[PDB]
Formats: C-alpha cells, sequence, structure tokens
C-alpha cells in the first residue's frame, strides 16, 4: 500500500517543461533564456532536470495569455496580477501563466520575466510564500544568487542534489 | 518558507458526505446502496463513520458528470478516465466525482459502482495507488463476478495505517 | 456564399437532448416526463421535434449541478439562481443546467422541474426574456397553456408547423 | 417577447485587431505579416480598413491557445479543429483563437498560418461556410502551393453583400 506523502511535491526529478506560446514584449530567444535560467535557479540546488518539450504534454505547461485563458484565476489587465501558477500535481498542476497584459522584458524595465518565472517555477515545484522580505518566494515583485530561505525551502522537498 | 503541507488523514472519525446528483444507469436506490456499502468497506475496519446529508455541504460531495465539470480535471467520454477523487482536507478534498459517459452498474456489465466507489473513497481518506495487484487500491480495474467483496489485506494494511483498527 | 442568420436559431427542425444526469428530489421517469411535456410545449407550436438520446452528444445537454460545474455561470446555492440555459449554438449551445441545491418537484412545492424546463428551453431555441408578466419568458418564476407572447416570439423564430 | 438579434455586420468600416500573444512556430515579423496579408484579403475589395494596436482591448482579438483556453470551445490536440472565431460584436464578436497544437507556418507545411487566419476573418466579419468548393469560406482546408492568392469570386460577393464594394 501507499499512502500520499506528506507535501505536494513532484515523485521525479526529471521534469519537462513546454513554452505553449510567447509573449508580443521578447523575442523567442530572449523568453527562452529566460525560462532556460530561471530553471537553473532551481536545478542548481537540487536533484531537479529539467528538459523542454517542443509540443505535447510536458509537466510544466507555460503559457501567456489575458483576462480568461482556460481556469479559475482570470487574469486582470496591465498591473495587479502578474502570473501564477500551479502546485505540484496532475494536469494543470505545476503550469505557469503569465499576464501578457503586463510589459514582460529581459531588463529592469515592466516586469523582468526571469525573475517572474523563478518565482513561479518555485510555486510550481512546491514552495508557497515567504516571509522573508529578501526571499524569491516573498510575495512581492521587486527587481542573480537564489536567496538561503529559498535553498531551504526547495532542498527541504527535494534534497540538495549534488552538492559540490 | 512555507511548502504547501499535505492533509494525510482525516482529523475526525465521523465523516459526511452527499450524493449530489445522479446517473441515469441506476435507481436512486440502486446508488444509494452502492455508495453506503463502498464507505462501509472502510469503515468497517477502522474507527471511521460516515453520514449521509441530504442537503448542505459534506466532507465527502458525491456527483457524476461528464467532460468538464467543474474543476479542470475534465472527463473524457466512454473508458479511459473512470473517475477521481481529492484527497483528505477542505472544500473539493475528499470529493469523488464519477464520469457519466460511462455505464455504471451493480453487476459486471460497465463499470460496477460499488467497486469503483470504494475504490475512489480510498482516495478520499488518504490512500494512494497500491503496487499489490491483488488490493482495492491498485490502478487497474478488474471485476471478479462475486456476488461478496473482501478487502484484501493491503488496503487493510494501509487504511489502518492510517486511522487505526476498529 | 452564406452569410450568417438574422437571429441566434437552430438551422435544423429535427433536435435532440440528452438527459446527462438527474436530481435526487424526483424519480427518473418523473424527470423524463417533465423535460418531454416540457419540449413538447414548444413542439406543439412550431415544426420542431424533439428525440431523446439515452448517449453521446445531444444537440440539447441536460444536467443538474452545483455551484461550479463547468461554465461561466456557477450556481449560488439554495434560491436565487434556479436554472441558466445558453442559446442556440455549437458546444454548450443550447444546453440547460439546473440547480441542484433548489428542491425540484412535480407540483407546487419548491420549484416546478416541469415549468422551469419549459422556460429553460425556449432559451435553448432562441428566445430571451418577455417583458409581459404573464409570459413563460418572463424573468420571475411564478407558479399548461403556453402564453400568446411566447407562441409569438417561438413562431418568429421558427415559423407554426401544423396549425392544426 | 425577445429573441438574440445577431449582428449582421460590423457598424462601422474601421475596425482594431491585437495580435495577444504569438506561435513558436513562426517569427513575430512572420506572424505580424501573416496576419496583416489575412486582413488586406477582405479590405482590399470592401470600404473596411484595419489597424494594428499593441495594447487594450481591439476589435478582433488574436491568440494562440491549446485544449481550453478561456471560452469552453477547447481546441483538441493536432489535427481536428484548427482555430475558431466569433461572428461580429462585442466582446468576443469577431476574436479569432488559433490551436497552437498545429504546426503553423508560411508555407504548405502544416497549416498556413496567413490561409487559417483569411477564413477566420471572413467569420470574424459575418460570413459563414460557403459551399462553392473553390471559395476560402468553404469548410475544408487545401493548399495551392502558389506564392499568391486571390480572393474567390464566391468570397468576394459574400463580403460585399455585406459592407459594398471597395
Ligand atoms: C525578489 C522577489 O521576486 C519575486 C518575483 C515575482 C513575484 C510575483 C509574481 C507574481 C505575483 S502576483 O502578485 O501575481 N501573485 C501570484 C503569485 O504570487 O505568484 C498569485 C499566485 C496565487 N494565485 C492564484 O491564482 O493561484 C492559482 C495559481 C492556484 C493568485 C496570484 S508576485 C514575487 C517576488
Ligand atoms: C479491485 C480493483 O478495484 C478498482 C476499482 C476502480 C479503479 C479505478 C477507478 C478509477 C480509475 S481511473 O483510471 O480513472 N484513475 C483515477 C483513479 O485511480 O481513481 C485517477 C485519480 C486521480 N486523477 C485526477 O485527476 O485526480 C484529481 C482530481 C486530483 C486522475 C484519475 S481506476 C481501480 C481498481
Ligand atoms: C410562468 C413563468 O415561468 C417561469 C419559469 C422559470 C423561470 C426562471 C428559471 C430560472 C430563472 S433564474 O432566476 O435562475 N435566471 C436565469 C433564467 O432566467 O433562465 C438566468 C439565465 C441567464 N444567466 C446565465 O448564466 O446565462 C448563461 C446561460 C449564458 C443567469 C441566470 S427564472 C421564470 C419564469
Ligand atoms: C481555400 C480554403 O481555405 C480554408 C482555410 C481554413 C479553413 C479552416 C480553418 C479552421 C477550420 S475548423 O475545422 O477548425 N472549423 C472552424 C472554422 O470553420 O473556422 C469552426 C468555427 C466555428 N467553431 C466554433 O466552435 O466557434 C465558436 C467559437 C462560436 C468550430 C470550428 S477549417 C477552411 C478553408
Ligand atoms: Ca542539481
Ligand atoms: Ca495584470
Ligand atoms: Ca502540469
Ligand atoms: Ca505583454
Ligand atoms: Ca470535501
Ligand atoms: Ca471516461
Ligand atoms: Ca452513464
Ligand atoms: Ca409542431
Ligand atoms: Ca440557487
Ligand atoms: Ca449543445
Ligand atoms: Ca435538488
Ligand atoms: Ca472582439
Ligand atoms: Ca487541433
Ligand atoms: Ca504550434
Ligand atoms: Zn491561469
Ligand atoms: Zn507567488
Ligand atoms: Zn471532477
Ligand atoms: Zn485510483
Ligand atoms: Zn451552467
Ligand atoms: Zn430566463
Ligand atoms: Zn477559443
Ligand atoms: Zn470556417
Amino acid at each position: 500500500y501507499n499512502v500520499f506523502p506528506r507535501t505536494l511535491k513532484w515523485s521525479k526529478m526529471n521534469l519537462t517543461y513546454r513554452i505553449v506560446n510567447y509573449t508580443p514584449d521578447m523575442t523567442h530567444s530572449e523568453v527562452e533564456k529566460a525560462f532556460k535560467k530561471a530553471f537553473k535557479v532551481w536545478s542548481d540546488v537540487t536533484p531537479l532536470n529539467f528538459t523542454r518539450l517542443h509540443d505535447g504534454i510536458a509537466d510544466i505547461m507555460i503559457s501567456f495569455g489575458i483576462k480568461e485563458h482556460g481556469d479559475f484565476y482570470p487574469f486582470d489587465g496591465p498591473s495587479g496580477l502578474l502570473a501564477h501558477a500551479f502546485p505540484p500535481g496532475p494536469n494543470y498542476g505545476g503550469d505557469a501563466h503569465f499576464d501578457d497584459d503586463e510589459t514582460w522584458t529581459s531588463s529592469s524595465k515592466g516586469y523582468n520575466l526571469f525573475l517572474v518565472a523563478a518565482h513561479e517555477f518555485g510555486h510550481s515545484l512546491g514552495l508557497d510564500h515567504s516571509k522573508d522580505p529578501g526571499a524569491l518566494m516573498f510575495p512581492i515583485y521587486t527587481y542573480f544568487m537564489l536567496p538561503d530561505d529559498d535553498v531551504q525551502g526547495i532542498q527541504s522537498l527535494y534534497g540538495p542534489g549534488d552538492e559540490d
């Protein structure tokens, strides 16, 4: 027999992600680089490995949309909600949605896609918000080295991987 | 930091359930009996007890639906997905949905409601899938053709590891 | 070439319906009789013909549910919203949903299923609400002969069928 | 009584559109050109004019998505449904969604975006399906392999019956 695990987490270290569509704000390569770096933030401190899928069903489905986009959390136009991601689980579990009514960038202007994505993927992997104002998982965006609180949090779920 | 802690088991032994709607495939009475029997599978070997409510919110909300039915875990027509249930917790936690595109029965035809419900309720109470091919909590549905059902030891073990013996 | 028709309506006279599930409040036959009678209200004054399907995809999919049930119009518990139906069209077009947190009956108690359904099927066929307080399509439930305003409305869309 | 009257055509000749997001299959520039060309198919033979907006609400909101994407008319993976658009009107009226589980291209491979968009925009402007197998508004997709596209007379007739000639 098997009881469910103590916390929401992926039961496998090899996870896939798919960039379903793209924002008008950045080139395809800029978006790909931002997400690749956001996933590396987490894989650098755990045994997690992420492989990008170009089509089909990935564990983490990434998309850009506005207002109603297929779930119970419609976006709200410019500002306000920026993006959201679902905790580990089947179907929409792990997926990350970005509000395309925001201006996504690879700079300090608008909202930095890499930073928001790194935060969203923390949710995709099982982390909720932190009370630490310097943590990546703090609930408010402010514009890289993963803070220690986020390292302790993610490793409590998946272990450290190679500590080297 | 904070993670998403999971409710490993119900913190109370007295649970409530409500049959929100009914399948066209069986009589109301047949449906009620199948669910009662399915809960008894688990209550018989633990301190758990189930009470049926006819209105309002119950811990375990039971309903039949097809395709997209309110939780974005859509069903898929005949075959494939049969039903699903959420693990212990508030709101949708514990709830069980049955795909009415399946033909539900009190026999070997289509899918036996009692057997599928008993399996789903295992999930509702905190049990994941077993690796023992003879367990109720095994992921594949099979029907014995017998009029009596005996909860396999693996399931007794699992459920009791969470709630203790009755 | 073909432009779209002037009003939302079914482009065929032969329509199907399927009772997907049933309310705990009445027997299966009582529900079937209530819906059969509700459809006859409309077929008796137009060329429409309704055939019940036991499975598969019907033009008019009928179901009972509570709160969130698969669309943008979640129900609200006892009282308030009673049911709703979508105007003619593909997929959810024409479908009718009944709030099972209400008590459905074949009497004057609770909400009469036949009466509410007859009203909902008017929507399923293309009628919106009427200002006539005696009309079946009036927006407020009050507890059979189809009122003249509803006859004029439905025939403006489908014609009278056999006037005999 | 009241029925649900349909907006037979846009009451203004100057329409706006916005490309909300982009497919992974083509460059932003390729996508923009395909949509511009698709609108021009219709504006070339009518008094209609289209203006691209980069933010806010436009009459014709264009987006790519998969499966359930916000309107409960879910897409279905590779093949089958390619895209859909709503007839003239407020809100979702005029909007066009493309199934990104299809491979969109500027050629004969997968589905040609320009050709499918031109067809969808026909719907956005008030045209239903034609019965003429050689029409853009015919329900079945076919690709000529030619670098130039000429709006068939049947479509010119249909669109002009609604908006008049240019
Ligand atoms: C150096 C600090 O780094 C960062 C970077 C980004 C963020 C944020 C990204 C998105 C937001 S938000 O304001 O849009 N809120 C969302 C979030 O925090 O992810 C929430 C998630 C939960 N919600 C939700 O809809 O849950 C669903 C997914 C179950 C509502 C929006 S803050 C915070 C800190
Ligand atoms: C003597 C053997 O007895 C049985 C009786 C029934 C079953 C099954 C019932 C339903 C299925 S299934 O193929 O539909 N899978 C579901 C399940 O195992 O219950 C899962 C549940 C989790 N799912 C899901 O989406 O859950 C969400 C709601 C969290 C996907 C389907 S097998 C298996 C063995
Ligand atoms: C002798 C008079 O006979 C009757 C019988 C029943 C009714 C009613 C049935 C349901 C209601 S309601 O209060 O629940 N409102 C719904 C309705 O009028 O059908 C509306 C429909 C539109 N809505 C909606 O969600 O639209 C969706 C379907 C597009 C909101 C609820 S009144 C009115 C008169
Ligand atoms: C030279 C020939 O040129 C063409 C180019 C493209 C097409 C097609 C594009 C998309 C399709 S489809 O098979 O996906 N059907 C859709 C369509 O015809 O546009 C319909 C639209 C209406 N739908 C729908 O659900 O609309 C809702 C949103 C109201 C269902 C799919 S065929 C046909 C001919
Ligand atoms: Ca590592
Ligand atoms: Ca926003
Ligand atoms: Ca997922
Ligand atoms: Ca944007
Ligand atoms: Ca519950
Ligand atoms: Ca199924
Ligand atoms: Ca069934
Ligand atoms: Ca008739
Ligand atoms: Ca209600
Ligand atoms: Ca329908
Ligand atoms: Ca009820
Ligand atoms: Ca629009
Ligand atoms: Ca498709
Ligand atoms: Ca694609
Ligand atoms: Zn979302
Ligand atoms: Zn967050
Ligand atoms: Zn469900
Ligand atoms: Zn199971
Ligand atoms: Zn509904
Ligand atoms: Zn109404
Ligand atoms: Zn759509
Ligand atoms: Zn079409």
